[PDB]
């Protein structure tokens, strides 16, 4: 509603028009705890967002269809977000739901009272922080841990010095000791000792060059369940993993350390970041910190657009989680 000391959150005010179609209402307090970017002022994606909102207030995604019915436009320019024609456009969607009712009959007529929506403990009130945190709609593409669990393992060396190329790019809040490799290391602002610091809430310039092999190596603390991580990890995939196409040389590889892709969003990412690759691994190593952690391992890149499922990756992490 206020939006009180925030100067990063264009994105949100975007969604307000939007969320009005759907009759929902969010505070300072709601946007907050939905999601972490909000909480912490940062960079994000109106959609994104959105799928999280749906997500809490309905306990189903965007998938659903629930917003796709076009009644209002994001607009994307010059690293902001508002309401111009031209953008993508969401809106509730009355026909989509009427299908949920037929799975969800208790939800008939609730869609649009500001009332979050548990068809679990079926119950309608307002907004609970602990509500509809896994979409129901969505099956998973692969198993997600029980509960979290910190794991002490080796360094991440031993996987980076397996990975062929030279020249390498680290993204990472601290540096690795990479002998065989010819290591340039970005962090992020303030931190010292690092070849380059830039603001990754906006992602990596391409002015960084290419090279033949990129390391993204920033952790996304753990929250509520496994899923939520995946989830509050998806954007940076989505902007950190996306920069780095434009920092590969050819025939180079891109190492991503995350949690899956349980959500809707990095599954997403995966899929365009795979076509581009000639081949795309889901790796538990020894070198974890975390019961939820893995590393996506995009090799030999092509720059093209070739086929891909995440159907080899699904059974990959399903071993891994
Ligand atoms: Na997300």
């Amino acid at each position: 509603n206020a939006f009180q000391n925030k100067a990063n959150v264009c994105w949100a005010k975007s969604l307000v028009p939007i969320l009005e179609t759907a009759g929902i209402k969010l505070n300072d307090r709601q946007w907050s705890q939905i999601i972490q970017a909000f909480k912490e002022d940062k960079a994000y994606s109106p959609e994104v967002a959105l799928n999280e909102i749906c997500t809490r207030m309905y306990g189903v995604d965007l998938d659903s269809g629930l917003f796709s019915k076009p009644l209002v436009s994001v607009y994307y320019a010059d690293n902001h977000w508002d309401n111009r024609p031209g953008g993508k456009m969401f809106g509730f969607n009355p026909e989509a739901a009427s299908i949920l009712e037929r799975k969800y009959p208790f939800t008939k007529g609730k869609w649009n009272i500001n009332k979050q929506i548990c068809v679990t403990t079926r119950r309608i009130e307002d907004f609970n922080p602990t509500t509809n945190i896994i979409p129901v709609n969505r099956r998973l593409p692969h198993s997600l841990v029980a509960e979290h669990r910190p794991v002490k393992g080796e360094r991440m060396e031993w996987l980076v010095n397996k990975i062929n190329g030279h020249h390498v790019l680290l993204v990472s809040g601290y540096n690795l000791a990479l002998p065989t490799k010819r290591v340039t290391w970005v962090a992020p602002l303030g931190v010292r000792g690092a070849d380059y610091t830039y603001n990754l809430e906006l992602g990596l310039p391409a002015t960084l060059g290419r090279y033949d092999l990129v390391v993204i190596n920033i952790h996304t603390p753990f929250r509520i369940h496994h899923y939520q991580q995946c989830v509050d990890h998806a954007m940076k995939l989505q902007m950190l993993g996306g920069d780095s196409l434009r920092l590969l040389k050819p025939g180079g590889s891109l190492l991503i350390r995350a949690y899956g892709y349980a959500d809707r969003t990095s599954e997403r990412v995966i899929c365009v970041l795979g076509r581009k690759f000639r081949s795309s691994r889901a790796l538990k190593p020894p070198c974890v910190t975390s019961n939820t952690e893995m590393f996506f391992l995009f090799s030999n890149f092509d720059n093209g657009r070739r086929n891909f499922t995440t159907h080899v990756m699904n059974n990959q992490l399903n071993a891994a989680f």
